[PDB]
């Protein structure tokens, strides 16, 4: 019993983090095998930012003006070379605690752990969504950039996310670990605010079965609906159209506690409606949206209560 | 910016995550040098239970490896297996007994292996709201100050209510609780005042500043209203401690404690703190330093 915003050990992305230096900047690098990941703003200064050339500006690098630590440990750079938004920093090293690993691109709604770290060193971990609007509302200050976002499903660690910078919002803007932005963003300082942003619909549904599962059924109500006039009525609430993706995907937790998709499609439509009453589902005053349907499998029994 | 329920990173306790099997029961272990500690009712007179084993019986797996116990005796609720191999991934750590109101790092374990990490306080009723299914028993709480690992929690049980128990590393339970299957109940819980005052600076430091108002009140006339509200007392102790957040934000603390009892007597008004629409007791004030200042380990 319980309902918990848990993370992924981190173990595993501990082992990996590094501390990089160009000139005045430092920021934090993920070092796998031979390679140090890290974002390629780390070559600007604060004045390059408003229209950075990176390519002119890591043109006039060399190997030895990249500093990196690991530990207490410096690693020698011997090659560098920028795909996307990333730079990458051949090392003469493999990383012996490299673990198993991929990068992953995800998609809106996908949740994932974030390890916050200062100056190559682990502070923290949370958990955390790509939100509608491709931003993280994460917790990060300055030294944050090169932290990042992964799930560690059957022991492989799954990168999705390399922290880049804060938006005016003081929400977050990234990359994969492939230097591609997760949003219209860029990698500079210019007008860029983040887009209006929506409840993940699927995910609450997610985290309402989990309610049920662990118990507690207050909020169902005898009716269903249809999809479309479920979309109707969410998108007034600024909820993400659900689609039939979002239904197929949450067959699993309809079979196990016995309510058909749309009937709990239905119960959220009321919720909408009339709030929560002075009344809590699994310890929250507000609708949960940060939980995907494979996380309240993976969290909750398989026994409904 | 942002402010998450954080919890240390778990790197330095996964090391240290065994399985321990007695019979029909399998539970986590905690392997630290040549002793791995469990919750003993992995095997109630359980000095008489415990004088029926020998070593083999218990059977002990770190990763793919079996670890042969050389010895065993009983502190208090916790089972101490005397294994013929120090764990080389022992951190520096300390067995510290925690206080309700503060919070740890849990890393929930199942056939020793770790699942996953969350943040969590000690009720001042002795529970944790924690999220814990069968085979969670040995799951450990902790904290880190540098490079030592405090280990404050062992996980034991799970009460009627859905909350857990259990104990310090020395076998001491948290609680009137006890570790067999008898009538058992939680107490009638409190809000932890000072970490709700600490979380209302937090949220200030972030930008939300609509509950703020010219204000001020007695710290007698605070815990009037506090004790009405089943808020904790606040103590002098905990206005000391609040002593920082209240210079860098330039609220008093008691100016802080008339802004807490407005929401209290008129709640929240549709609006929302730190994205939250409930007063959020598990940041403790130091939590809130930490979080707002970036201490690395
Ligand atoms: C309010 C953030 N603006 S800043 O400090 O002037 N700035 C400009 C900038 C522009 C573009 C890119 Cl790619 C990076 C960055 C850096 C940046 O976003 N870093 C930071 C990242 N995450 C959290 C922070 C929390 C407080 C401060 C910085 C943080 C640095
Ligand atoms: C609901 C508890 N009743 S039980 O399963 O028969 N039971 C009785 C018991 C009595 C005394 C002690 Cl010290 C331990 C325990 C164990 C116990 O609390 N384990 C569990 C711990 N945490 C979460 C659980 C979530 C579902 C089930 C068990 C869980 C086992
Ligand atoms: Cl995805």
């Amino acid at each position: 019993s319980g309902f918990r915003k848990m993370a992924f050990p981190s173990g595993k992305v501990e082992g990996c983090m590094v501390q990089v230096t160009c000139g005045t900047t430092t920021l934090n690098g993920l070092w796998l095998d031979d390679v140090v990941y890290c974002p390629r703003h780390v070559i600007c200064t604060s004045e390059d930012m408003l229209n950075p050339n990176y390519e002119d500006l890591l043109i006039r690098k060399s190997n030895h003006n990249f500093l990196v630590q690991a530990g207490n440990v410096q690693l020698r750079v011997i090659g560098h070379s920028m795909q996307n938004c990333v730079l990458k920093l051949k090392v003469d090293t493999a990383n012996p605690k490299t673990p198993k690993y991929k990068f992953v691109r995800i998609q809106p709604g996908q949740t994932f752990s974030v390890l916050a770290c200062y100056n190559g060193s682990p502070s923290g971990v949370y958990q955390c969504a790509m939100r509608p609007n491709f931003t993280i509302k994460g917790s990060f200050l300055n030294g944050s950039c090169g932290s990042v976002g992964f799930n560690i499903d059957y022991d492989c660690v799954s990168f999705c996310y390399m922290h880049h910078m804060e938006l005016p919002t003081g929400v977050h803007a990234g990359t994969d670990l492939e230097g591609n932005f997760y949003g219209p963003f860029v990698d500079r300082q210019t007008a860029q605010a983040a887009g209006t942003d929506t409840t993940i619909t699927v995910n609450v549904l997610a985290w309402l079965y989990a309610a049920v599962i662990n118990g507690d059924r207050w909020f169902l109500n005898r009716f269903t609906t249809t999809l479309n006039d479920f979309n109707l009525v969410a998108m007034k609430y600024n909820y993400e159209p659900l689609t039939q993706d979002h239904v197929d995907i949450l067959g699993p937790l309809s079979a196990q506690t016995g309510i058909a998709v749309l009937d709990m499609c239905a119960s959220l439509k009321e919720l909408l409606q009339n709030g929560m009453n002075g009344r809590t589902i699994l310890g929250s005053a507000l609708l949960e949206d940060e939980f995907t349907p494979f996380d309240v499998v993976r969290q909750c029994s398989g026994v409904t209560f």
